[PDB]
């Protein structure tokens, strides 16, 4: 519910440096057509989309991955400190750890990792290469800024490790540390702001276990979908879309009865309304650290919740 | 606040052990061959009051063998001991006992296995009975159930001489002293602490007898005002998480208990004013936190400690 | 043929190798009783001491009356009365207004895994109440566990505590509680004939209770009931175990009424299967491992009313 002021500092300077900057992998120069795949700089679909939105005639740019949706996963790597902590047998990493292993420190350095996170991107570009590219950018970017104004607060093993999490390196697990779990997991918690109700209830495959099934297993479907409803309302409060939830539907999306049979067990029924986006939230969050953190700081958390610095 | 999973899975494992073995189990020493008065000592094979108190309670129709000595009761003293190890880290001068050390040179893994020694602390118990030779017998069956256990799974950690010491520290035997060793101080402070759900105010907040401290007074004077009075909250709070009555607190009542002036007032200057009002016990909670390691290890990471435990 | 999950019986290997294979503990002369010595030992009754184990080849199969052979056995009891209730215009009601033909082929599955761990808690062959409930208990936290950590993907937790509550066993709680707890202790009681006289099989104790197969009849016709039976004693054949003789001929011959046998033979009608004994290693191979138990178990002939539903 609340974030150091030193983080929010790293905050104002990768606003102004990059999350407030255009996508430059923009134009017809990364277009894409598979039929002729390498006739361009693209190799992959994306590049051009919602590249910018325009909220009363100032210009908002990469409106899905900008300080809103940078701050929000900043949030959920708080909150979700004290739920792995509410857990008898919080998930092990491959590393050993679990986050109730990190201290309050680690995740203040965790949360300034989670800046500078996606924000080595240059155009929404989804496929592994350019995914694996904007991912090293955001990790030097870090590596960068941490060497020359955190080694007060980062050791150099930190740094190593935390751009190592920011770089999603090739082999490395979705768990490979407890420090880079926490952080996926915050990204994964944003994505239900615009994936399918397949990909946020169902799992996308038949292994994948979709979103909110994966906060349900990690922490019950009390604190699990205290979460998932706090996110959602993090959305509402930055102006965005609050997608409508109805597990009447899921039956009906083209998935294996399966599937759906055991998404609805893990999940149970869920029928919740939609908002609408808001453009002046919308531009609030957006265009300013102070706009984004103090809509979110007022926004009420989990009963359970009792943040601890 | 919370606490969260402080127990690796190689204590837990041993927990569940302790519970299938010993904490699970009815107390034996319980029939009318067990009753005492002490005006025909020896009638019966007992030599002092207790062994037929609280022998079990039923809960929602399910028999919770123990209930004052059971799975509960020594889960909260790991983690009692695990806050206090953070506690004698911001004092100077922590005490230094016989072996020459002190709370603050444990390291983690001296915490990992006294931690492990302190889930048989009183699971050689056969009954409630607490007078002088029940007691000790007591004690020297828990050392000895965890020396066995330890010596056929346990030789990766302890040594054979680390064996030996964690096992007198269970034993307590006559003439050893609180604080012979900086990890069995903090095992019987681990119990003392727990000792406020079912003791009087005079043990907890004035003492027994003129020379004694007493319990809240014994936090205060090792941690400070301020930490030993969080300690005693933590461990009210988790009283409450496992189902049990937690007693109020009213110091203004403690001049009307019959003791001298001199010593009532000297407690309220250590421990100055409190008044905390009490809560009734919990059947659910405290079944929940009696039948499985999961239930009670489940209720208790929960718990908000204070916020100097997570400062280092 | 009858068939079992993949992930049934990938959990009825973790059961087998944690607990169904591992020795009794509550054995030797600390749990033996003497009623004449009321108080002499752990027990308060009899059977701790009653078949802990039997030795097959030289190789020692720990407890072989509530192993892996019953435990599995009772897996295929309930898949085919799950099609027998399907059968039926009125099946039983249980007091949770379910009966067994409400459940789906998903929930037997879940039911199979936790009939896995119906007699997993037992810690001797004890049988007397105390022991009943506390080994139930066991069995119960052990299913929670396991389920509570490798299965919240396929168990609610309200299914995980009701599938608890089911092998608990609590004191209390009816036969016919739930849907679920009745498919598990009818599915348990089936099995009960391979070791039971032919009056628990055929007449009943007292003037109130059915036998095991008037129990079967009442509930699934005379036809579907026999053919449950003699499925039954098949699977005892295939897992070694001696199949008692029946003689509805000798039945007066028994000392009680003329009233039971009377009506004993009304619901039975008239029956007469000559027995069959006991094969080492037909115990053996059902007894030490899921796929020998497994392998010998889905080649018995199902009758040809049954038609499992599985496929996913």
């Amino acid at each position: 519910s609340i974030l150091d002021p030193e983080v929010l500092k790293v905050a104002e300077y990768v606003y102004q440096e990059r999350l407030s900057k255009p996508y430059t992998e923009v134009g017809p120069e990364w277009e894409y057509n598979h039929k002729t795949p390498y006739a361009t700089r693209a190799t992959g679909t994306g590049h051009n989309l919602q590249r910018f939105i325009t909220i009363d005639d100032q210009r908002l740019h990469r409106p899905i991955h900008g300080l809103a949706h940078t701050m929000r996963t900043l949030f959920y790597s708080q909150l979700m400190y004290e739920a792995a902590k509410r857990q008898p047998h919080p998930h092990r990493c491959a590393d050993g750890r679990t986050i109730a292993d990190l201290s309050v420190q680690d995740l203040k350095k965790l949360n300034i990792a989670q800046l500078f996170f996606v924000a080595g991107r240059e155009s929404e570009a989804s496929y592994g290469d350019a995914y694996h590219r904007y991912h090293l950018y955001g990790a030097k970017q870090f590596e960068a800024y941490a060497r020359k104004h955190l080694t007060h607060l980062f050791s150099e093993k930190e740094i190593v490790l935390y751009s190592r999490c920011i770089e999603d390196r090739i082999g490395d697990r979705f768990d490979e540390t407890a420090e880079g779990y926490l952080i996926h997991l915050s990204h994964m918690i944003d994505l239900m702001r615009c994936k399918s109700p397949v990909e946020v209830f169902i799992g996308h495959s038949r292994g994948v276990s979709g979103i909110v099934p994966t906060l349900i297993q990690l922490f019950g479907r009390e604190d699990g979908l205290d979460i998932m409803h706090y996110a959602r309302s993090l959305f509402a409060a930055t102006g965005e879309a609050v997608p409508y939830i109805s597990s009447s539907e899921w039956p009906h999306l083209g998935i294996e009865s399966d599937r759906v049979e055991r998404a609805l067990k893990i999940v149970g029924s869920l029928e919740v309304e939609g908002q609408e986006a808001d453009a002046k939230k919308t531009a609030q969050a957006g265009f300013s650290v102070d706009g984004c953190y103090g809509a979110l700081v007022k926004i009420d958390t989990p009963d359970w919740y009792h943040q601890v610095k």
